């Protein structure tokens, strides 16, 4: 009761990010920690058990720090504001085999999965998550509540906006000093894109090379 | 003498999987080492010996333990049965760096090369070979004599039936828990394919999107 | 005094390649370092000095050695020469978690960024860069100035000749010891790119399946 420790979602990455967490915080003992989900709630996962975020805000603890597992950005945003209404603290998550070189500069909530990289001179907002293999490269600017998913690949002089997301095995050519490629806000760069250009806000692209998607 | 491990193939990846076998077992001498490979049989590689099978199986030792490093799913079950034959024992071979995460169950025989990586809640058949790169990601169900080859891409909630084979650089789509992503048996998925949806036995596919061939 | 080290190429991957080199040689101390660029000589970047070429040549230091960042290869082997004429020693550099395995042969000046992988029975030629994720699989022979962009994926039996460009997220199909897969002097392999057979010298190629999309 010094402390607990939430995995808010317990399905998909959630199962992913658990044991992450633990290797943050290895003299926790396994009761220190539950997956929260509205909806899984009462059920134990991976001998963890699931709890409403009203069951974990009530546990008794001097300090309670959470990290969101949840993907969708809009949703990963309201859960944040919720947190912070509690005053619970945000849990910046990473691997032991990620790599981060110079000057990165990292807001909280970040999630940064196994086999991460960042490179060099690199400002990244809140409550980034990278998934496995995802990466970062020079002199980038990444706004908040962003998105890589597994393999997506982000080279240099890129600024990708707030609620983008980068899917997976994605790849994206690298700008210049002056002329940045742009990831606008909430576009979507869909799995196996191949992009060439800077993406509009809000679109999906696909494709190599990567084009917007018309959706209906 | 009283171990001897064998490394099935001596041509392709059994290069690169010897140097893995000799860090997964580093109190064993060189000499307790060899290639298998009919045809190559009597040479040297990489300064081992490469022997036939029966010069293998003939040789004095208490225990003998091998690793198929043959990719196509067929000969290497073939090759399981002609151990088996001879009990030979199924050597399963990690690189240092791989990552394995919760709840990961692995049959015998797995091979997992360099910068592999294994999720959570995973379950994965016989002679899995998952080549440097390649990931599984959560919920996944991996079945006998599957292959990853380098890059290899399979997230969440997906099936991989018998015998598949994911090429270089494949991505494939997750499932969700209701509606899982299948790879049916045999299929080939094919290098850079982009798989959105499940894809039927024996069928191969290529292409971003993926398509039948 | 003593020894200094020179990271050429202040832009692109210098910032990058420069606490890679720290970390190939911790007991050398920071004033020991230094960028070296023309342009931005008289700067200074992330806390190190940028010098021009000449400046460089001149410090007071018995022994000189350099790195080269710079990925554009045709410019890496002019800097090359340079660097022959005043007797610059050059520097290999590795990452920590770079892999390497069996009969791997590789010319002087290589450089291996986090998260490459060097497999069994290798021969690179001079002055090879493999960036992050990129790597090369067994029985392939490499040239000299050959350049591997971000997550490039040469695989078995490929003969790559001397200052081809394989671009980012670009996948090699394997060959066979009969017929090994060329990829021809000076062709570039464009981003993403999945070739499935031999591209001619000169050409680049683009796409998937790849296809020559400048021959002339």
């Amino acid at each position: 009761m010094t402390m607990i420790i939430g995995v808010y979602g317990a399905s998909g990455f959630g199962k992913e990010v658990m044991p992450l967490v633990r290797q943050q915080f290895p003299t926790l003992s396994k009761e220190q920690f539950a997956f929260i989900d509205d909806g899984l709630s009462g059920t134990t996962l991976n001998g963890y058990p699931v709890l409403s975020y009203l069951d974990f805000i009530s546990k008794p603890a001097d300090h309670k720090a959470v990290t969101i597992a949840i993907a969708n950005s809009v949703v990963r945003e309201k859960l944040v504001s919720l947190l912070e209404k509690d005053g619970v603290q945000h849990l910046a998550v990473q691997s032991t085999n990620t790599v981060i070189l110079d000057e990165v500069e990292i807001g909280e909530g970040s999630l940064l999965c196994p086999f991460t990289c960042l490179t060099s001179n690199i400002k990244i907002g809140k409550f980034f998550h990278a998934n496995i293999y995802s990466y970062v490269a020079h002199d980038c600017v990444i706004g908040d509540y962003v998105t890589f998913a597994p393999g997506a690949k982000c080279n240099g002089n890129i600024h990708i906006e707030d609620h983008a997301y980068i899917g997976t095995g994605a790849v994206i050519k690298q700008g210049t000093p002056d002329k940045p490629l742009i990831i606008g806000k909430g576009a979507i760069v869909g799995m196996g894109a191949v992009v060439t250009k800077s993406v509009p806000a809000g679109v999906t692209v696909v494709g190599n090379p990567a084009r917007i998607l018309e959706r209906k």
